[PDB]
């Protein structure tokens, strides 16, 4: 049975114009900047943007794969796919 999101959590984030995105929630960092109340820190494998999210714009990524994991003309999106699937949870600073 699921629990909430936590840091770690690999998945495929949505934003407006863009297709589902292969992504992780992140950990804050001391001294780092917090997100908004009830949104995430979200990593975008690939570009390595960050942005801050719900839950209802993200879908855990082992459900979703099949859906969400083919390539895809945009940039940083195919190297995105190698990141979540080879690294997920690697430095990418």
């Amino acid at each position: 049975m699921p629990h909430a999101f936590k840091p770690g959590d690999l998945v495929f984030a949505k934003m407006k114009g863009y297709p589902h995105w292969p992504a992780r929630i992140d950990d804050i960092a001391d001294g780092a900047v917090k997100p908004p109340p009830n949104k995430y820190p979200i990593f975008f494998f690939g570009t390595h943007e960050t942005a801050f999210l719900g839950p209802k714009d993200l879908f855990p990524y082992d459900k979703s794969k099949d859906k969400y994991g083919k390539p895809n003309k945009r940039k940083g999106f195919n190297e995105g796919l190698w990141e979540i699937q080879n690294n997920p949870h690697a430095s990418y600073s």
